[PDB]
């Protein structure tokens, strides 16, 4: 914020992408979502054999 | 075979697929090979978390 100017949303949206980069821990588990890319292309190639 | 007519090869290949169409069990196993279509699909996906 400057003296007499305003405050732009894209200052105040990097400033709150800086308070979610540190809700991410230091050292972190990388637990895998899996995908509906990857979930859909097990799924339907188990239903081509018919399970 | 007709009496002074050739033989096509597209006859010959007809009857070469019902010989190897009597090869397929009556009742079988739906055995999966996993394609390489779902395979890789799979292999990078754990290859993007880093395994």
């Amino acid at each position: 914020w400057k003296k007499g100017k305003t405050v732009s949303i894209e200052n105040l949206n990097t400033v709150t992408d800086k308070y979610a980069a540190a809700l991410v821990p230091k050292r972190k588990l990388a637990l895998p979502v899996l995908p509906e890319g990857v979930k859909k292309a097990v799924e339907d190639f188990a239903a081509s054999v018919g399970q």
